């Protein structure tokens, strides 16, 4: 079976998502900063709205895959579980006085239940009584130490971050913050072992949860197949150039793409992922955070045999939207601006995900922006941002397209 | 024979590293990115450092400067291939500049090469090219850093990345990934340099080629104090994943009988043991009361009825009484820091031998209590080296130091 | 008539609240910190959740007064408006290049709008085209400077903060951040000129908007009338002893109170108002954040004739709760500790009457426990109003509440 | 000569400075953050670096006034002691059960002692044993409260900030922050009561301790009477537009200045005060921090009888440097740029006279440039004094400096 994503707006057929879970249940106001998450959310309500999100997509024929289901299914294949535990439970990871115990107990659990733990972390208290466990209990008691052997991963919720389907293949992203590489470990397990992938046909363009990668980091929110052989990769805090460079070579090498357009975010706005300030809604329509998007320096990177490293990159003086426009054959793109005329209040309606050309899913709260999408012709299906929103992520961040068709450019 | 057998014993061989190029590249905008408090005065820092160095040599200590060692190591082609093969990859430099950075480095005169390896290399140092130019373009227009090879100003603190523990040394996996680059350099040195290659010594833990994950260790936390005992501070930068493993290895070669895990409280977990607790004599320690009284001590011992061949108990006593009894002592003479003219932190001095310590010129009170309690306190200037947070102890990596009759 | 708050759990008859409004319409992520507010909220949806709040209170028969409405009736009285303006529009606040315009203009608007601008702030664009407002637009465009003639005051939403009703008198609070004393001005105006306050009988224990209070600050979530001449007051980072001492003295001096129990909040915690880690739900039932409440040092401050300054202080050895328990004539208070599913902070509910309290819907656990404890919990949504860091208790200013014994 | 500063570069005749002292002795790593200090400094070495600097001006003829010295003399006039105490010691500042104690005691001290404490702040421990100081020592003991009745005023050392002489008069500046409001009081008492000030003719252009001022703040570093009736006032985070326009209105009214050029800085909350980025070294010289100065937006403020508020603001079209030069009747200003061996920041030097500045020894690069441009650079140490974010200029309050065009 052919898996691949060939645009940003085209009809979406298979998307992978992750509902908030045990991970989020462990968020306290003090530990949410060092567990890489915005705030504490109402978990049971966040699940209900996510399920509402999952259903408004499914109701339209789209195949929607929840990470916990895939993981549960994957874990039943002994080989798969062993591949994950061998790399997740090590002396270096949990301490030599706990690997043995930790592993036997996780292996003693029902599939589903295990997935929940592989995703939401495992605490000292979750283990059966022991010396291993008790020693940890006192490090928390007497020194203030963390009581997580296996840390939660609430950010699994944003399936967009961890991996990226770029045409006929996927990247296994080396995550910027080391603790988030545990998420890639699991989505890689799924793609490597689960039946829906293990047989399917697709290329692995970059990544390896075994290697270290060093300063090569890459995050999903930065990558985009817009079609027409083009790929937009934002280069700021999380996506380094040493990665972006390899992804390009790898792609050019198999003719996946004819041009990688590197979108350089200025230091100031560099902590923002590209799909946070720039999103597609239709063949030629985008939402944009003006102040930022007008400051992006576009760089075209394309194939070149006259170079040893087989590539050419030229700075671009035309604006980013102009480069984007021209790389799609269009005279120019229409633009809706988010983040002062007749705005009733500040809203940030970037990060909607297209279900097909002209149909989009966004947040209820961005009424003003959502209104501008409809006057410009987009059907805007909304979900509640109340709990999912407190995550610094929208529809786009919460979806990972696996199968999406292209459009004529 | 290489080996550090106490904290107060007569010191004969130590490794230090003067500030240099890495510190010339400090900006007030990149301090934190590079993990360095503030921008020092380099030329003046090098003089103050040299003075510190000279004062030890005059006591007949064999002081080895990290740059000298590296320069001599990289004259060995094999030594150099080992390093660049790990330091210059697609992943660290980007596939567009691996050949031009490498060759260019290979073309320089040895000493200049070691200055660059430790001090970083920017886009402008390299001859004009496509790569160089785009790296520059990224700096100009996106404000991006433009280091093909980033500076390591913390090399100045040789105590951090490696530890000599009796007849052996740890190759410390650093909390910050950035600083594992320093461990790679010292490793090359202990591997190839003559001073080490032929020498006998065990490598207890660490390996610059592996990913230790959550295992991390910082020199300031380790102290082989004698009597087969090793103190290891446990906080933000030295984990139990790491410490547990160090203990197991030490115990597996009889290199030690017991490790006492100094549990630092969460408020002070950012502090390295050697920065709140430091020996000055056979039974004398400067101290940071507040923190030291809250350390939870843990005794680690070998136990054949343990799946990991170890045993652990929480000491009901204070950290100071536990250390005291570990060395056969009763009390521990203590000078406190943190009446007094002002505030001064006199922790972190380094002993050259019993009763002789090197400390900063600025901590007068603590300095005079140490002379009153019987210690010769050589003083060095803090105005630049001290902005860097580190003291005499953080600036020295003991290689050979004699034992003490405990 | 006669106004006054006489307990924390007694039947509530009159409360003042403030709805999110133009203030919050002005929140941007790059200013909601320098304007003090956890985050940008969905304004219109917060208005609805607040109205739902007012509604659940009104239907139980409580007289709910609204700051904008109250302010609006107030400034219709030219005297009242001239008093507020003379103090809010000066060269030290608006600047000498705008005082006559910004004033002339506000004065030409209808009461309901003028009032929205006083709570909502006023930007340079709002002012009628003038050389003055334009150089400010100029400073905004070129310098990235605030272009606000008058501030936004988003925290008016939390009415519990700026004034405290204690046994038949009120405290007009000296606020910590000077950029919040603007709130206290407006409420003083209301209590001064509005018909429901002008004529009613009540005292002014402490406070005055015309004075600079130096280090004496006071915050309402720290003040609680619990009953027989007792007043609890938190001593964090927002309520200073220089202020707590003068309120205590004035209270004693006037017969108003017999003992003030100073709640000593520990160093780390001293950033939380008392009602945030401690709240009443019934005659002998409170919610508490254990970590904090077990560490608070209680201090009894009583009147003393033989004292030069009329008072005496004794550090109590009983825990805060035993002390408060004994102060109320009780053997022990029941306690639902909050702060089984997930984390949640059920504190900060406001009693409507003994046993009935209004809280947030998200705190399932804590409310489930509170109901097992005999309390009927009416809940509202914390989705947007909750991004404010405060709950039902922070959002209400009791004006009339019956005793209990 | 009557009092009045008439330029930035002309001959310096009288200045006020303030050396480190008891306030800096009170700094501890746990509080130097509030009191605005990059780290604790070595107080006695700081005092020697301050004096040395005082001595380098004193030997060149400048009459240098020292704040502890002036306050001290000032204190000896009872009325002046009452004025201060009556405002520094209220129930609002110290509290009900301490007002009598602190005052009765303070008034027991000898002049040089009282001044010490006024600036260095009074603690609970300094008071005679009493219940009032004990209830205050209990809060510290059990809640962790501060021990300061009166808070230390270490920023006094930067006398540029709290008051400015602009031509024939001065401003009493309503400071931005909290741990700085109390300073202006002291210097206002010196200017009102002290002999050299009480009897001299001069105007108070703006300011008053006794009033609130709201969001009207002005900080000296931003004010520069550069002569030719032009006054320069930087507009950022501590100098508000409400104070600036009032200052120009009183100046324009008594015809002391003809134009006030507002240098409006771009945003950031890092403070960043005009003299820390733009400094005069000579009648046509100036040091500049490129990154920031090119971003400044010039605004001219001149008087206008017709207009309502007797002045009119017209934004400028050429850069900050061309408008300044143009306001001085100059073709262009020569500039030395700061921040090629290491990073440097040599702004903030202080002219003693045309072509003679005083800066820091650490900024060798910018200083060589400055000497090459015809200026004599006298140097002082930054080791401790520049740990406080200020140089010669932030450390001086000119009182008498002649007009340029000489």
């Amino acid at each position: 079976t052919k898996l691949g994503v060939h645009s940003e707006a085209g009809k979406l057929r298979k998307v992978m998502v992750c509902s908030p879970g045990l991970a989020h249940q462990r968020l306290t106001p003090s530990n949410c900063d060092e567990l890489l998450f915005d705030d504490v959310i109402w978990v049971n309500q966040a699940k209900r709205d996510h399920f509402d999100f999952v259903t408004k997509m499914r109701e339209r024929g789209i195949d929607v895959l929840e990470m916990h289901n895939l993981l549960t299914e994957t874990i039943q294949n002994p080989e798969a579980l062993k591949w994950i535990l061998d790399r997740k439970i090590t002396a270096d990871s949990v301490g030599l006085g706990l690997t043995s115990e930790l592993r036997s107990w996780l292996e003693s659990l029902e599939p589903r239940k295990l997935a929940e733990y592989l995703i939401g972390g495992v605490a000292a208290d979750d283990l059966p009584a022991s010396e291993g466990a008790n020693i940890l209990k006192m490090y928390r008691e007497y020194l203030g130490h963390s009581s997580f052997l296996l840390p939660p991963l609430p950010n699994t919720q944003f399936t967009r971050d961890t991996t990226c389907w770029i045409y006929g293949g996927v990247t296994l992203n080396p995550m910027y913050w080391p603790a988030r590489r545990q998420e890639t470990l699991l989505t890689t397990a799924i793609y490597k072992f689960h039946p829906e992938f293990a047989n399917a046909e697709f290329e692995i363009w970059y990544g390896d949860p075994d290697k270290d990668h060093g300063s090569s980091t890459l995050e999903g929110g930065d990558v985009m197949p817009i079609g027409n052989g083009v790929v937009l990769i934002g280069m700021g805090e999380r996506s380094s150039r040493q990665a972006i460079g390899q992804v390009a070579q790898s792609l050019f090498a198999k003719g996946a793409a004819e041009r990688v357009i590197v979108a350089g975010l200025p230091k100031s706005r560099a902590a923002m992922a590209l799909d946070t300030v720039f999103s597609f809604c239709d063949r030629d329509l985008v939402t944009v955070f003006p102040e930022v998007v007008k400051e992006i320096v576009p760089f075209s990177l394309r194939p070149d045999p006259s170079s040893p490293y087989g590539m050419n990159i030229r700075r671009e003086e035309k604006t980013f939207l102009e480069v984007v426009a021209e790389s799609l054959g269009l005279k120019k793109l229409r633009v809706v601006e988010t983040g002062a005329a007749e705005r009733e209040q500040w809203d940030d309606g970037n990060n909607v995900v297209c279900l097909e050309p002209g149909v989009v899913v966004g947040y209820d709260r961005n009424t003003y922006t959502n209104t501008l999408l409809r006057k410009a012709g987009v059907e805007v299906i909304t979900i509640s941002a109340s709990e999912l929103g407190r995550g610094r992520g929208g529809g786009h961040c919460m979806t990972c397209p696996i199968v999406r068709d292209p459009i004529d450019y």
